[PDB]
């Protein structure tokens, strides 16, 4: 059957994987194809074959590897054939490439007339092993296995080509005047040879007759040495031949002789009419005889005769006849001819994205032209354009301009300008007729006409057949992938000129220009649109580019939006009540429960219905969205606890929102307690345990003293059943929030105070003065007094004097203390007349310290006294962090692990990576979270570094790169270390290891790139002083990230840092002999030293959190089937309390992904770009990343379930009772068994 020789080597997972899928452009036997010019062994046989020469048949998976092989041999030859092909006729380019492609054929059928055919014979013969003999040494099999592989073997031989070719796919010009075009294999190869000898011979004769010109001596030598060779080469013949119409906007692809786009670019841009109406040199017809624009041209004269006398005609047929009076014409008429002119340059150029009729004939003609005038010299036709653009330019305005822009990016400003001049004819009605403040019968059918011109499914009249937004999308797509193939490319820097655009300093090419686009930060049309377009042409409502609107919602830019930006809420007249104003938050809406049901997730029928406590399936259906709401909102009101007239505004209706929900949900859980225990806790009992298993489920992870247990009572429940007051206490706190805001070891010092009496505190502050000063005041004067205002108010060896002072004796104190502030002023002022505190401490001494031991000869005596001081020191910080940080529940310098102690005692050093930490949302700098990898990150060691290169710049590019390679090995080694454990003699463990690992590795790469999202207190202060290592005191924008960036890029760095990580892993594998088990090799997935760009952190996050929780929802899931009496329940309580958190985190996620889906760095609020994500919601972005098996390099995640993560996210019946039996026994036991 054909299907069983039908190759892909994407198939294959790695080689001796998911890159060969839509990416073979850029593709066993590990020895690559070396061995070059067209037509120089005339003195064609000898070809790119090295590869196949040493096929190493036994290292070999299927045929899809030799597939590969061959491939890759195919393009190694395209790609050194393309480029060394001298013509400057691209139809014979194709014609070269194609009698390679037909060598290819001959070489696999073992047709090739001249150690190859061993292999070719055994690897043919291992594939006959895997249709056994129903296709010698398998001649048939091997044409029936090249005529099942004909085509991919092409477009992979005629990728890399110029994207303006004559006969390959790129450009099969139809010459009448998914499939090959050449089926030219197929001709014996004999016969095959003769013509490329022909065509050679005789095009290197054409060669000789245009150097050598027929009109001082040897005239004729070399045409007698052709002559000679003509002779010589006989024996092809009797030697071894023996041996053996207004037009509309296009938008699509050219069909034949019907206009549009060409191909890769159907369906991205439409054509404007004048662009398609453009006289052209075929066009021009002059006079009845042809002869004049027929016959052909001889000089650069006559060619720019024709192009000058072109746009002259152009130029007047872009100009109206009577100009509707001259008041409108002006600098309408100037831009379209502006738009000709660089049509006709890009035309002329070469490198046009639209098509028609007569397009590719001229082009053809012109490469021609081209060619056989500059003979004695691409790259020339540009050229000539930018010298000769003046004289055609200043003929078309009599019927220059900066046109250095890509042809997509005009053709997208032309249609939007199109739009907008229709969007302003039909929005004016509505500013002037209409009105936001005929109240409600004249504004509703001028907005309902606006309404019936943009949601039209015929896209108005620019559009030829989708509506404006799904063109929109078409246009969203094709920029997003110009900057994609921009941001990957390397030769595409700006050119030496020994940010504002320019010709050649600023680089010349569209890679160049979308690169340059990029630096601006523009990579997203909607911004460069709002950069382009001249202000007020989409009408007197100020509908941004940037700023976009919205059963299905679309999310589009302003102008493309059914009504006005302002006017949305004026379209009928409507109450301009400040609720519909606040929506620009929350999520929820007599024997029947008012269920608040999250927007989209409604109420959930129980189909698995037994034996059951009085819990019907609404009341189970109730109970899991109480539980959902109680701990999304119970969270939502901490986090928003934390123009500002409109934000409190808004902040008072949240809150009276969530105010009215509780009231339904009080009475809803009351009709539950009352339908559960009349024939069960309460939001008393509920709400309290709601808040205790949080301390379960953070520390504890699971179920089984001091300055925790005391912290649990403040926080919930106050030693008692109170879930009420527990709510109701932060709804109180978060109501008046807004409102008060719009209203608006122990220091030496605390040893003597001003107690003489055992200027009452007077004394202290001038004798406190006194000691600092030995803006007015010295350094940190106002901290000192501060602590002794501390110090003295909880006052009111030192026990003494408080037990004397209480002994004499709480508003009492507070007005003493206003009264002493009141008195500390006035002491300021007449001090005037005559003119945590250990760290602060801690840190200027170790600051000192560090001058003291840069300014050395005797450098261990101070070196020593340091570390003696940390080490004295230490035992002051052992009793200083936790009260600060387990009462409220830096590290390198107080690092106590032994390993610290053995190779750094300056105050490497990883460990096992735990697998105790979470998802949290913090030093990010909002609604991210942080993932456990990126929290368990190794920067110890880059630490001293840095504080050692204080003041010294030599250093950084030097021992830094040093610590990254260190520090870079051991997070490979311990991640591998770790997620191999994960599944013990597993090949997923290794893949999902190499994800982590490659996440590590993107996660430090952006450290030192652009602003790591995340400020953890170590990339903080690395990157405080990294971005001054690179800085000239200049900017901060482009004097620091974008050096940083090339300094990363461009370094004798990634590839080094990459390198350790896989020194790292290796080490781990040589280190598992302990583990018993084989470490013959490493896992090819880190065996790719290039593995691609980073996308952007937030992207990685995603993927990150979808993976996590698509293998725990598995393994929850499982384990709760499997166990459906402990057995049970305990699944049951970790299925939710881990469902519940994923739930907050994929609101808040998916909240952040709406509002940065397809914005920039002019549009989002960081200037990260994410411009190349392109779906509407997560949950469509999930569904074509998240769906497959995990590769190691590109897919970092597979789920079971993919579209109904907002479902899943709230809904299996048992679970309830099992639950609230759960609940009932923690309750028995943190209300009982640990009251005191």
């Amino acid at each position: 059957i054909d299907q069983s020789l039908k190759a892909d080597p994407s198939e294959v997972q790695y080689y001796g994987g998911y890159y060969l899928r839509k990416n073979i452009c850029k593709i066993g036997t590990n020895d690559p194809c070396d061995r070059p010019p067209y037509g120089d062994n005339d003195q064609r046989q000898r070809m790119c074959i090295n590869n196949l020469e040493k096929l190493n048949v036994d290292k070999i998976r299927d045929k899809h590897a030799f597939l590969a092989d061959v491939l890759l041999t195919a393009r190694n030859e395209g790609e050194r054939i393309v480029q060394n092909h001298p013509d400057t006729n691209s139809s014979n380019v194709c014609n070269a490439l194609e009698r390679s492609f037909a060598d290819i054929a001959d070489i696999i059928r073992g047709t090739d007339l001249w150690n190859l055919e061993q292999n070719l014979k055994q690897m043919f013969a291992k594939i006959r092993e895997n249709k056994v003999l129903q296709d010698q040494n398998y001649r048939k099999l091997r044409e029936d296995w090249w005529n099942a592989n004909r085509q991919k073997v092409w477009e992979v031989i005629t990728c890399g080509a110029r994207s303006n070719d004559l006969l390959i796919k790129r450009g099969w010009r139809t010459s009448g005047k998914e499939k090959v075009p050449t089926k030219l294999d197929y001709v014996p190869q004999f016969l095959r040879w003769l013509t490329e000898w022909i065509e050679d011979f005789y095009r290197e004769k054409q060669n000789l007759i245009d150097d050598m010109e027929r009109h001082t001596s040897y005239c004729s030598t070399c045409k007698d040495k052709c002559k000679k060779y003509c002779e010589c080469v006989k024996k092809w013949k009797s030697e071894w031949e023996n041996q053996k119409n207004n037009k509309n906007w296009i938008w699509k692809k050219s069909s034949g002789k019907e206009g549009g786009l060409q191909k890769e670019y159907a369906n991205t841009i439409g054509l404007p009419p004048r662009t398609q109406s453009l006289c052209l040199v075929v066009c021009l017809d002059e006079k009845g005889k042809k002869t004049q624009e027929l016959k052909n041209i001889r000089t650069n004269s006559e060619l720019l005769k024709e192009w000058i006398i072109a746009a002259f005609h152009e130029g007047k047929n872009l100009k109206p006849s009577h100009e509707k009076k001259n008041d409108d014409n002006g600098k309408k008429l100037c831009k379209a001819l502006e738009y000709s002119f660089a049509d006709y340059g890009d035309l002329i150029k070469g490198t046009s994205i639209w098509d028609n009729e007569y397009t590719k004939d001229l082009e053809l003609n012109l490469q021609k032209i081209f060619g056989k005038l500059f003979r004695k010299y691409d790259e020339l036709r540009e050229s000539w354009w930018n010298t000769n653009k003046k004289y055609i330019w200043l003929a078309m305005k009599h019927g220059p301009t900066i046109d250095l822009i890509p042809q997509y990016l005009r053709f997208l400003q032309e249609w939007v300008e199109h739009f907008c001049k229709q969007r302003q004819e039909k929005v004016k009605p509505v500013i002037e007729n209409c009105k936001s403040c005929e109240c409600k019968t004249e504004c509703k059918n001028k907005c309902e006409v606006y309404k019936k011109f943009i949601e039209d499914c015929k896209g108005g009249d620019g559009t030829a057949g989708s509506s404006w937004v799904k063109r929109w999308d078409q246009i969203y797509k094709r920029y997003s992938k110009y900057i994609e193939d921009a941001k990957r490319n390397r030769k595409a820097g700006t050119k030496n000129c020994g940010n504002a655009a320019e010709n050649k300093c600023v680089q010349s090419d569209i890679d160049s220009f979308f690169k340059h686009l990029i630096d601006i930060g523009l990579t997203t049309p909607s911004s460069y649109l709002s950069i382009v377009l001249d202000d007020n042409i989409c009408g007197a409502d100020k509908a941004p580019w940037t700023t976009y609107t919205t059963a299905v919602v679309v999310n589009v830019p302003s102008p493309l939006g059914n009504t006005p930006h302002g006017y949305k809420y004026a379209c009928q007249c409507k109450i301009p009540t400040n609720e519909e104003t606040c929506d620009d938050m929350n999520q929820w809406s007599n024997d029947n429960y008012e269920l608040c049901k999250y927007n989209g997730v409604d109420v959930k029928p129980t189909t698995v219905r037994s034996n059951s406590s009085k819990l019907d399936d609404k009341d189970v259906t109730f109970f899991n969205l109480f539980e959902q709401w109680n701990k999304e909102i119970q969270y939502q009101i901490e986090q928003y606890m934390t123009n500002c007239k409109e934000k409190c505004k808004c902040y008072s209706l949240w809150i009276e929102k969530i105010n009215d929900q509780w009231d339904k949900q009080k009475d809803n859980y009351n009709k539950f307690q009352r339908k559960q225990i009349y024939d069960v806790v309460s939001l008393s009992n509920f709400l309290f345990f709601s808040c205790w298993e949080e301390y379960i489920q953070k520390y504890f992870n699971g179920d089984w003293g001091s300055d925790t247990f005391e912290f649990l009572i403040k926080k919930c429940g106050n030693d008692s059943g109170d879930g009420e007051t527990i709510f109701s206490e932060k709804l109180n706190n978060a109501e008046k929030k807004c409102k008060e805001n719009e209203s608006t070891c122990i220091p030496p010092r605390t040893q003597n105070l001003c107690v003489g009496e055992l200027n009452a505190i007077q004394k202290e502050t001038e004798l406190l003065y006194e000691y600092h000063d030995k803006n007015g005041l010295p350094k940190g004067f106002c901290h000192a007094v501060q602590r002794s205002f501390i110090d003295y108010k909880n006052m009111i060896y030192i026990g003494k004097l408080q037990e004397d002072i209480k002994k004499i004796i709480n508003a009492w104190w507070k007005g003493i203390e206003g009264e002493m502030w009141d008195a500390v002023r006035c002491a300021i002022t007449k001090i005037n007349k005559k003119q945590k505190e250990w760290s602060e401490q801690f840190c200027i001494e170790r600051l000192q310290y560090e001058k003291n031991i840069r300014d050395a000869g005797d450098c261990k005596r101070k070196c020593e006294e340091y570390k003696k001081y940390i080490s004295e020191k230490k035992q002051e910080w052992d009793k200083q962090k936790t009260k600060y940080e387990n009462k409220y529940v830096f590290d390198f310098i107080f690092n106590d692990n032994i390993e610290y102690k053995t190779y750094y005692p300056y105050g490497s050093l990883c460990h096992e990576k735990g697998n105790d930490r979470t998802w949290s949302k913090k030093y990010i700098k909002e609604g991210v979270y942080v993932p456990p990898r990126r929290q368990q990150l190794c920067l110890y060691e880059l630490f001293p570094i840095i504080i050692k290169n204080k003041n010294d710049i030599t250093n950084a590019k030097k021992e830094l790169l040093e610590t990254l390679q260190i520090v870079a090995e051991r997070e490979a080694y311990y991640l591998w270390k770790q997620y191999h454990a994960h599944n013990d003699t597993t090949y997923l463990a290794h893949k999902k290891a190499c994800c982590a690992i490659r996440g590590s590795f993107y996660d430090l790469e952006d450290i030192i790139k652009g602003n790591d999202l995340v400020h953890d207190e170590y990339t903080k202060y690395i990157d405080s002083k990294l971005n001054e290592i690179f800085d000239s005191s200049n900017k901060n924008d482009i004097e620091t990230k974008r050096a940083r960036t090339d300094w990363w890029e461009n370094e004798a760095i990634r590839q080094l840092v990459w390198d350790a990580m896989q020194s790292g892993v290796r080490k781990a594998i040589d280190e598992e002999k302990e583990k018993k088990k084989p470490n013959e090799n490493f896992p090819p997935c880190m065996g790719v030293q290039h593995i691609g760009i980073a996308k952007p952190q937030f992207i990685r996050w995603l993927e990150e959190w979808t993976n996590e929780f698509c293998e725990k929802y598995t393994k929850y899931f499982e384990d709760m089937k499997s166990n459906c009496n402990i057995e049970c329940k305990k699944a049951c309580a970790n299925y939710t309390n881990w469902l519940n958190p994923k739930r907050i985190e994929w609101n808040g996620m998916s909240n952040y992904y709406n509002k940065i889906y397809r914005k920039s760095n002019k549009e989002s609020e960081d200037g990260k770009d994410y411009s190349m994500i392109m779906e509407p919601t997560v949950i469509d972005y999930l569904n074509k990343r998240c769906n497959g098996e995990i590769n190691g390099n590109y897919i970092c995640c597979s789920c079971k379930n993919i579209g109904e993560n907002s479902t899943s996210g709230t809904v299996k019946m048992k679970c309830t009772e099992v639950y609230l039996e759960h609940v009932e026994e923690q309750l028995k036991e943190i209300d009982n068994a640990i009251k005191d």
